[PDB]
């Protein structure tokens, strides 16, 4: 079945890093490269944190501070956020595109960054 599995909320500290564990799934009948995209505040600012298809789409606010630590071939979508700022608090949502066969996790993971 289609889905993304990750903690609902995670806490982080200013200046530190945060690794959001992530595993995704899709039906075995779907023909398969997979594009990985992580959004920040999808329903609002909708800024691109990670984009494996075209890194040029990444918002300047995240360039050099975020990296996809997962192996898409192994269905791992781990997100590493570096040099955390209080402004990084908010919800991050993963989206993967295969080919109609695309999926956006509406749940996402909410990050809280304190001093
Ligand atoms: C396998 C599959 O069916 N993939 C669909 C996906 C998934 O259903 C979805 O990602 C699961 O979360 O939906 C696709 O279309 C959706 C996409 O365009 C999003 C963009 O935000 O909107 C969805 O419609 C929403 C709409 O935006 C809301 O305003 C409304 O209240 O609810 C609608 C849903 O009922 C689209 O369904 C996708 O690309 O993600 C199409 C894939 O084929």
């Amino acid at each position: 079945t289609w889905g993304v599995s990750s903690p609902k909320n995670v806490q982080g500290l200013s200046g530190s890093c945060l690794l959001i564990p992530c595993i995704f799934s899709y039906p075995a009948d779907v023909p398969v490269g997979i594009t990985a995209i992580w959004y920040y505040d999808y329903s609002g600012k909708r800024q691109v944190v990670i984009h494996s298809g075209d890194p040029k789409l990444v918002d300047k606010r995240f360039r050099g501070r975020a990296e996809l630590m997962g192996n898409m071939d192994h269905k791992v979508c781990n997100l590493l956020l570096k040099d955390l700022k209080p402004e990084d608090s908010g919800t991050y949502n993963f989206r993967f595109e295969i080919s109609s066969n695309r999926w956006l996790d509406v749940k996402g993971t909410t990050v809280t960054v304190t001093t």
